[PDB]
């Protein structure tokens, strides 16, 4: 089975091909949930456990709260909850709601656990899934009715102590995406209509779909200062005995990283997965002639898996009679598996490995005793220029304008748009309305909102007097915009 | 915060006190769920860590399926299944069930996935939290309405294959309970009345609880057979080319152990944490006199810590000015930490440490230079002599008897009874009806029902022509009995 879709022609179909072929989901007959088979499932491993030590040493501890909210404490976006009603056919005295995200459900515990500023920080986190159920087509992996997901909940006697705790948290997310999956990111605060209204400032990481133009939020980190604080009674005592409201965090990010990893390195062979969160980094196809010392190959390639383990690469060997070689260097590359090693008498005789890497498909001849060492820095240049090309499209992706009149043009190339913005937020919401219209035009024409992305923590300089690309007036800050998931 | 109730006697009230006091539970607005606390929840996480990586080491991958199942699927007990029916005030066109558990939505894809031999075994797990919406009064870890668990599933050419596997399993929760949890289990096969009606065999672990003399099933693995198979046409292809039906088993295990633990080991001051689960091992508590140099303490208070970390010890330092020695004695013993090491002054002097262990409250003087050895034989001490104490109270808290007669006054000691049984199932809903109403004769005269909880593997002698104990015919085998949770 090959990916027969082209990335670059029929996205749609090449995502869905990738991601199927390579035994990573499964349908389900319930629209909008998909099975994550363990393909996909043992990259979600890594970047939790990656996630999860990084957390440990900020002080967050892992917990468990409950997946049913009572009616009145949710309600103290309704559409997308999903309502639990009846047990059998007997019905609940008042329904119950599934988290869509945990805040009215950890909050009244955190009003009865902090009393003191000694109780101060209190840092808690949990792996779950969470239910919102919108009606809109889903996409695996990026936009699901139930989805995997970590939420961090902190809380902190100080405005400035939390919003230190954002920004940490916002790097661990740049980690996860840059480090883990090679993903590159931008970091940035959302606009005012588009941050978490619950909360002060939205923090974000956003990527870039260069096959669809679109910007997809990656992560984000909440600065929620005291409005929670005050709507839930957390407060703590000081050391003179005054009571004053705690300052709260929250943050999160889904099994959307896997899907944004997908898209970003995959290939008209299919995936290619960063050797750092790859199960299997290294697959060992042993050649077997029929005319040959099959037993000798095959000893040889154990013998080259544990060697290779020893250094902590993850191997799989591959000595089915039944399937070609061809067949499967086709089944590896369609799993994105990104150094595969090819042994057969002629290999043996030269005490050498074949070694092929699944991003360029360069070859390399690699003596038995260089193995390991040579595997380790094919692994990480292999990392690194995975990463590399994406910061290149992504930074080939932005134009920076003045003018509203460069939007149209930019968007109609896919890409994104850098423009100084007076961050007036009804402004925003007539540039969404503006830029849908044109692309309802076009669209017939050829036989679409652009909204605010982030105003990125990195701003180009901004000359003196710069006006704002839409209303005229002064500009404030640069803005990143574009179409969006 | 200290425990008041004795163990021994209001043994609900020392529970709650020891589950409540030690911050491993909060209470919660929808009654029968429980938020767990990291205290709990790092045990969560360690025997999570140890099965996680024993199954691998059998094949068996992580996956992740919808929490949701839709009503034709599910219906191919219901009282307790909780229904979605609304997103929002909007029907759902067919209302959708939580999981109780994921058969009916695992097998489908299983049918669809399996189509020859040497897609085979299929072994997947889950870790999830599911439903059951009974009404009746929850216990904490113990009967809850909401879960964590793993649940496993596999498919397989042969019956033997997956008998294997289901003993496998089964072995490797003997060892999440007694060697990580220091609990003592049995292992057995239950009753025909009482296995998984939708398989051939169910196998069990059983525990004890010698305060309110009640069996609780620990964890539970079954041999399927083809039943699954059948209902859902899970068949594959023999290399002849005939279809057959795979031969399946599945196997779960919950935050219900967490619960066996407490139980098991705690005492009038609280928790008692084996040490190989505990998330501390070893406080560390400096003595601050005002009249001393607190920073040379606290400074060697650090070191030993680095030094106890090398070993692989996991360690705290509670060097909070503002509460006294004694307060940090109850709490950490309240929290079930197994050691806690006193440094104080004259310590400091000496080149020594003061460690009393929590179980005993023996008390040892230990040379800096042999910390480490001594407290890893000090914890493996501690670990053997908790689950040795628990042993015997096991085999203490059972009765072997012969006739009916021996079972009330077996019960009216809290015992378990083993009796040579004729495995007639009706004669077990018999026992069921009739040892229940001599308990609630016997609840009238103080001012209930015993089931088979397993027919143990390991049997004792059956002398020739012993008959049942309850009906005089023929006995089969010896079967264990009690009350039950
Ligand atoms: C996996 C996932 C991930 C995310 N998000 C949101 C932000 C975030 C980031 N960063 C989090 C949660 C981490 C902070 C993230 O990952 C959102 C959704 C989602 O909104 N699901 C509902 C749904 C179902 C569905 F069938 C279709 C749609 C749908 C179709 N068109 N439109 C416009 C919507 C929506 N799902
Ligand atoms: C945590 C947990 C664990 C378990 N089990 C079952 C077997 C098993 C083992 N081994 C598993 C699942 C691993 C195979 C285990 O752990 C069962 C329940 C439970 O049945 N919950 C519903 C409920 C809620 C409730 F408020 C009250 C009751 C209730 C009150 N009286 N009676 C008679 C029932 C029941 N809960
Ligand atoms: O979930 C959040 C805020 C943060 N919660 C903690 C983890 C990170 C997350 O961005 C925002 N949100 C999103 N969608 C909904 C749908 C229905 C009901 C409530 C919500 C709702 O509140
Ligand atoms: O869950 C099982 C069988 C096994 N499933 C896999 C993990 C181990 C577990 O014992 C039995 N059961 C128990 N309780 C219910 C309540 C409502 C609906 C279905 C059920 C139901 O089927
Ligand atoms: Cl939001
Ligand atoms: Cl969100
Ligand atoms: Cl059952
Ligand atoms: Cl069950």
């Amino acid at each position: 089975a090959m990916v027969t879709a082209k990335k670059d022609e029929n996205f749609s179909e090449w995502y869905t091909q990738a991601i199927v072929r390579s035994e990573m989901i499964e349908y389900y007959d319930i629209s909008g949930c998909y099975i994550m088979r363990p393909w996909a499932f043992h990259i979600w491993e890594k970047v939790q456990r990656f996630f999860d030590d990084e957390i440990k040493k900020m002080g967050v501890e892992n917990s468990y709260f409950p997946m049913f909210v009572s009616r009145h404490k949710l309600e103290k976006f309704s559409p997308e909850v999903a309502w639990v009603t009846h047990y059998g056919d007997s019905p609940l005295p008042e329904k119950i709601a599934i988290r869509p995200t945990s805040e009215t459900i950890m909050y009244p515990a955190y009003a009865k656990w902090i009393r003191s500023h000694r109780d101060l920080p209190l840092k808690l986190n949990q792996w779950c899934s969470v239910v919102r159920w919108e009606f809109k087509q889903p996409t695996p992996f990026l936009r699901t009715r139930e989805f995997l997901w970590q939420e961090g909940h902190t809380a902190h006697a100080t405005e400035e102590e939390a919003w230190e705790l954002v920004l940490d948290i916002l790097e661990l997310y740049r980690r996860w995406y840059e480090e883990c999956l090679a993903v590159p990111v931008i970091k940035g605060e959302k606009s005012e209509g588009e941050k978490f209204a619950g909360g002060k400032k939205t923090t974000t990481v956003e990527a870039f779909i260069p096959e669809n133009g679109r910007g997809i939020q990656a992560a984000t980190s909440h600065l929620l200062g005291t409005n929670f604080a005050k709507m839930f009674e957390i407060e703590f005592e000081d050391e003179e005995g005054h009571k004053r409201l705690v300052h709260q965090t929250s943050w999160g990010c889904t099994t959307r990283s896997l899907g944004v990893m997908i898209m970003t390195h995959g290939d008209d062979k299919g995936l290619v997965i960063p050797p750092r969160v790859a199960s299997v980094q290294v697959v060992i196809i042993p050649i077997l002639f029929k005319d040959e010392n099959t037993g000798e190959i095959l000893g040889k390639c154990r013998e080259l898996k544990t060697m290779l383990e020893k250094a902590d690469i993850r191997v799989r060997i591959d000595d089915r009679s039944n399937y070609t070689p061809g067949w499967k260097y086709n089944h590896w590359e369609v799993k994105g598996v990104p150094l595969r090693l090819e042994l057969g008498p002629k290999d043996l005789a030269k005490g050498t490995a074949r070694v092929v890497r699944r991003d360029t498909g360069e070859a390399y001849q690699i003596s038995w005793a260089d193995l390991a060492p040579k595997l380790l820095e094919l692994m990480e240049g292999i990392q690194r220029s995975l990463f590399e090309k994406a910061k290149a499209r992504l930074h080939e992706g932005i134009e920076k304008i003045s003018t509203f009149d460069e939007v149209m043009p930019a968007l109609n190339r896919k890409h994104l748009v850098l423009a100084p913005w007076c961050e007036d937020p009804e402004s925003e919401e007539q540039i969404k309305k503006e830029t849908q219209k044109l692309s309802e035009i076009q669209a017939i024409e050829a036989g679409g909102a652009m909204k605010t992305l982030c105003i990125p923590f990195d701003q180009p300089p901004m000359p003196e007097g710069t006006k704002c690309f839409y209303t005229g007036k002064p500009a404030k800050r640069w803005t990143l915009w574009g179409r969006s998931y």
